[PDB]
């Protein structure tokens, strides 16, 4: 199609690997690049493990609340709102809405221990119906994005759907969809990603990802004023280990999709 010779003209241009899946819930038509190739996802995995424990707090009322501490042995690499609170706790709501709203690693992996293991991560995307997700590592190894490294990937096809039944559909409790929303609503990394690429008008959620070989990554949920939601889901990745994020081709992508 049209919109498909844009984005690999861009890709062209970019020297990477990109990655494309939209959701128009208006007729649930969908727009793929490179829709079924596995990329890494970087933080924009926190997304799962924060929704896994408000799937547990559907049964538990009060999980969100509880306290959990913060040991200075606790903090890895980037850790703005855990460090703020060492030598003392968070809740796991708290711990939840630093994970999505800063990309908080620490707050990660209190997250990930909450749900046993990366195994328990997975298992709740399995629960759901994604069976490309997977999550091998914690925070900060899982970041590695290795060309070919099948550990802690998924496909922008699968993301898009399970981002979908996430916030829009009823793979969470109402309360719990709702709590998601708003954190996601409430990001604080994403100025420069899929937003700059969309009207200033559009309500916009969303969980950026960054990692090497120059991985730069958003996924996000889109209300466009008075016309049905869409997910947008992009990935991107480089062939240097060190090679610089790229926020511009996330943006550009968004922009290229918006014009349809
Ligand atoms: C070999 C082990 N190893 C592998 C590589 N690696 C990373 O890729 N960490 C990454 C990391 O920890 N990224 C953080 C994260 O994983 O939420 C934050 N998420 C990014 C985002 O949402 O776009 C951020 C830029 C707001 S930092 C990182 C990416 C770019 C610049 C610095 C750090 C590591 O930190 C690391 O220790």
């Amino acid at each position: 199609s049209a919109v498909q010779q844009k984005l690999a003209a861009l890709e062209k241009s970019s020297g990477g690997r990109l990655g494309v899946a939209l959701i128009d819930t208006a007729d649930n038509t969908q727009v793929l690049y490179r829709g079924d190739e596995r990329f890494p996802m970087c933080s924009t995995s926190k997304v799962m493990a924060a929704a896994a424990v408000l799937k547990q707090s559907e049964t538990q009322k009060q999980l969100l609340n509880q306290p959990v501490e913060i040991k200075p042995a606790d903090l890895v690499n980037y850790n703005p709102i855990a460090e703020k609170h060492v030598n003392g706790t968070m809740t796991l709501a708290e711990l939840s809405a630093a994970a999505l709203q800063y990309s908080d690693n620490t707050a990660m992996n209190k997250l990930i221990a909450q749900l046993g293991g990366p195994g328990g991560v997975t298992a709740f995307a399995r629960a759901i119906g994604d069976e490309t997700f997977r999550l091998d590592r914690t925070e900060p190894t899982l970041n590695t994005a290795i060309p070919g490294d099948p550990r802690d990937t998924t496909t922008p096809r699968a993301m898009a759907q399970t981002l979908r039944q996430l916030t829009l559909g009823h793979a969470l409790g109402e309360t719990q969809r709702a709590q998601l929303v708003t954190w996601l609503k409430g990001n604080t990394t994403g100025a420069a990603s899929i937003r700059a690429g969309l009207p200033t008008s559009w309500t916009v959620g969303d969980k950026t990802g960054s990692g090497d070989y120059g991985t730069t990554n958003d996924i996000a949920v889109i209300w466009p004023q008075g016309r049905a939601p869409l997910v947008l889901v992009t990935y991107f990745t480089q062939p240097q280990q060190n090679a610089e994020s790229r926020r511009d081709v996330l943006a550009s992508a968004a922009r290229i999709i918006a014009e349809g």
